[PDB]
């Protein structure tokens, strides 16, 4: 009976959804400045527990599916999978290869030098990383730009309203069940395709299943597809294109990823060899745009059950949530949370190690991200493929790269210029 500590503010229509639709992290730094560990702000009708710190994270990322549920905390991407998507090392090395060659495909008819926006660059790269190893090289080879600009709009179907009613007749919304829509087209057009002109890969084995009539109908097989490349896409998308801005804001430590790579690559090893093997400055640089620059910010979850934090009562029901964006840049945990310092990451202090708990852009405990080996790797093959072809350098003020966080899905805001001229 006893109210959890709830943060100021929230007094708008929908409580707290309002400010966590514009600012969320400054939300959740709100809650956590005011009461600490344990804290709640009000998303419409529904109390959000925002847990912070290695104690509570502790609890959080410990737990099982039986205490905390959390594919019960995201109704809002039914519309996105659709209605019937119900909610390895030996391939690494092929991969990397893979992502190489989808690298150079992007940068093919980029010249001696020119100007990008990171956002559209890496999105639509990343489609076709993420097609050709999730789906395959031939899927991918039928995709073009299309296909990204409808994935994006999927991707910005996601605004919190959503916890409210997913089909509010708001144009997010309509223009995410669209965007919809238009990748069932695409895949549609795959499949007949096909059939008009006939190696093989997961849509030939979709489109082989018998119910005999066809098992599977485009618009199930584009679910699939979809569910398949959504965790990855916009979590690398934006953690390269952050690289690559902090890389251009801090020049010492792109100097020394230049060096270490072209150091590294005089044994004559190909990217599919150096990308699953150690670039430390480059790693290191990795790990600490992750910390700064989460593209999870918020973590969710359903209490299946009552527990006790820090002497607080979580009860069955209420949604529960840790954040990497807070617990990222605990000052004690983190000394100068905010300062980029890729030497956090070297032997003498390995910061993410010794702090398991709350260095957590990738999760931790039960829900450890079964994606990160993959991503780390991608970044790896990226720019070892973009760093020693091209010199970047920014376009607009260093300052004025920014995310946009008014959807649950963080993208790169625009613009994201940045200029490069091929390296002698
Ligand atoms: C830089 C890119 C990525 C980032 C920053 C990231 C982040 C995370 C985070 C924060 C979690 C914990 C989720 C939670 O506790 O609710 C997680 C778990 C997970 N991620 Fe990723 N992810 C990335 C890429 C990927 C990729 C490429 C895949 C696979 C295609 C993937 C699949 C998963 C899976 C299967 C889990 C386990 C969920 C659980 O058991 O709790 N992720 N990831
Ligand atoms: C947070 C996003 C709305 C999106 N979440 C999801 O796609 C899933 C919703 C239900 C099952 C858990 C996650 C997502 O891209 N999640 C992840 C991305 C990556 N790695 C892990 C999860």
């Amino acid at each position: 009976a006893v109210a959890l500590p709830r943060v100021s503010g929230g007094h708008d229509e929908h409580g707290h959804l309002e400010e966590f639709r514009t600012d969320p992290i400054g939300l959740m730094q709100r809650v956590r400045d005011e009461l600490g560990d344990v804290g709640t702000f009000q998303l419409a009708g529904k109390q959000v527990v925002l847990l912070s710190g290695s104690h509570a994270n502790e609890f959080f990322f410990r737990a099982g599916d039986d205490d905390l549920d959390q594919a019960k905390a995201y109704p809002f991407m039914t519309p996105i999978f659709g209605e019937a998507v119900v909610f390895r090392g030996e391939q690494m090395k092929g991969h990397a290869a893979t992502i190489e060659d989808q690298v150079r495909r992007m940068i093919a008819d980029w010249g001696e030098a020119g100007e990008i926006d990171l956002l559209d660059f890496f999105a639509e790269l990343t489609i076709y990383t993420s097609s050709a190893c999730l789906i395959g090289k031939k899927f991918r080879d039928q995709l073009d730009g299309r296909f990204a600009k409808l994935y994006h709009e999927l991707e910005r179907g996601t605004d919190p309203l959503a916890y409210v009613d997913p089909y509010l007749p708001i144009e997010s919304f309509r223009r995410r069940d669209e965007a919809r829509n238009g990748l069932v087209a695409l895949v549609a057009d795959i499949m007949n395709g096909r059939i008009a002109n006939p190696d093989r890969d997961m849509l030939d084995v979709l489109i082989a299943v018998k119910a005999g009539t066809p098992r599977f109908s485009a618009d199930e097989i584009t679910g699939m597809f979809i569910s398949m490349m959504f965790a990855g896409h916009h979590t690398s998308s934006g953690t390269a294109s952050w690289t690559l801005i902090e890389l251009m804001r801090h020049r010492d430590a792109y100097a020394a990823v230049i060096d270490e790579l072209d150091e590294l690559y005089g044994d004559g090893r190909s990217v599919s060899f150096h990308a699953l093997r150690q670039i430390p400055q480059l790693e290191n640089v990795l790990k600490e745009t992750l910390r700064l620059h989460p593209p999870l910010i918020i973590l969710m979850r359903v209490a299946k059950g009552e527990f006790e934090v820090q002497g607080h009562r979580i009860h069955e029901g209420d949604l529960v949530a840790a954040s990497p964006a807070i617990s990222n840049r605990i000052p004690e945990d983190f000394p100068d949370p905010h300062d980029f310092v890729p030497a956090r990451y070297e032997q003498p202090r390995q910061e993410d190690l010794l702090n398991r708990w709350t260095w957590i852009p990738f999760g931790a405990g039960r829900h450890r991200c079964v994606g990160a080996a993959f991503a780390i790797m991608q970044i790896k093959a990226i720019f070892s493929v973009l760093l020693r072809e091209y010199e970047f350098e920014m376009a607009q003020p260093p300052e004025s790269y920014r995310n946009d966080h008014s959807k649950m899905v963080v993208q790169l805001a625009q613009p994201a210029a940045v200029r490069y001229r091929r390296r002698t």
